């Protein structure tokens, strides 16, 4: 706190639950996303680390645009992006803003890019910014994007603002026009989807054999890394349910390892969040307006 001064609570707000800073945290559980990961780092690593090669045409972009279906890591892939730029990383949701955080909002977004601005190199990630793109709501929505036009009248603040969004098809050219860059983070790749498996199942006893992994591979088709995870805690259930009344009493160790068929019957109760009619009308979206 200082060199600056809007209501004192304002501030905590962000030093508390907006601010944010990993070092050296790479891709860290972050499965797959190559392309992504390419090109985040052509785009905004690189940039970040040398500001005196990345000028006049090879300047970034001030603003990248993330999108694809809910749960694919796309507020992650933001934070090992800011930890590889070695950035001040500010986390927020647009639904935080435009619900949680009313009337008081206006006035924070100008502070968050007041802070971000000097705390550079600075990250600014907004989850769920098609609602804050399209009533105190107007307010508010009209002040970002003052904020965020002066971040396109700063020429050599390394300042990036990076926007996630489920629903692209939903902006505006006006709006998709504030996004230099469009990147489309999708569902994990089979292989990706067993790497999370993995470390989902760390610390819980379980058989599950590298010829498992590939039945699991086999039936998990059209899963995002948050169904995968809401997969392996059902499956988690079967020891658990097998039990009873011993449940109260049973030493944690004696229960039952998990196995294949806690999995093949977890993915009958948990199924995929993403209708297959999206995932066209994601890939129609990207091919007319990502960088592919
Ligand atoms: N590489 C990955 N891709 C997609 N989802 C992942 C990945 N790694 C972990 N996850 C799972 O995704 C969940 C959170 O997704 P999140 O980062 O909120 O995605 P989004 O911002 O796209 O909604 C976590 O519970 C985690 O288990």
């Amino acid at each position: 706190p200082t060199l600056k001064h809007f209501d004192e609570n304002i501030i905590s707000l962000i030093e508390s639950e907006i601010m944010s800073v990993n070092n050296e945290i790479g891709w860290a559980d972050v499965a797959g996303l190559e392309g992504a990961k390419k090109a985040l780092r052509e785009i905004v690593v690189l940039p970040f680390k040398r500001p005196d090669v990345f000028t006049g045409i090879r300047a970034p972009p001030k603003g990248v645009l993330l999108f694809g279906p809910p749960g694919t890591g796309k507020t992650m892939i933001g934070r090992c992006v800011a930890s590889q730029c070695k950035a001040t990383f500010f986390n927020i949701s647009a639904s935080s803003l435009t619900s949680k955080w009313v009337g008081e909002g206006e006035k924070l977004v100008r502070a968050l890019f007041s802070v971000a601005r000097l705390k550079l190199p600075s990250v600014i990630f907004i989850d769920e910014i098609d609602s804050l793109l399209s009533e105190s709501s107007r307010r508010i929505k009209t002040e970002f994007l003052v904020q965020l036009d002066g971040v396109n009248t700063a020429p050599d603040e390394r300042l990036l603002v990076l926007g996630a969004t489920n629903r692209p098809q939903e902006l505006d050219e006006a709006a998709r026009r504030r996004f230099q860059k469009r990147l489309y983070i999708a569902l994990p790749e089979p292989e990706s989807r067993t790497q999370i498996v993995q470390n989902l199942l760390v610390g819980t006893r379980h058989d599950i054999t590298n010829h498992n992994l590939e039945r699991i591979r086999e039936l998990t088709d059209g899963y995002s890394g948050a169904d995968m995870r809401q997969l392996c805690t059902e499956a988690a259930m079967g020891p658990i349910r097998d039990i009873g009344d011993d449940i109260e009493t049973i030493d944690k160790d004696d229960i039952r390892a998990v196995t294949v068929m806690d999995f093949a019957e977890a993915a009958r109760v948990v199924r995929p969040t993403v209708d297959d009619s999206q995932l066209d009308a994601y890939a129609a979206w990207d091919k007319k307006f990502g960088c592919l």
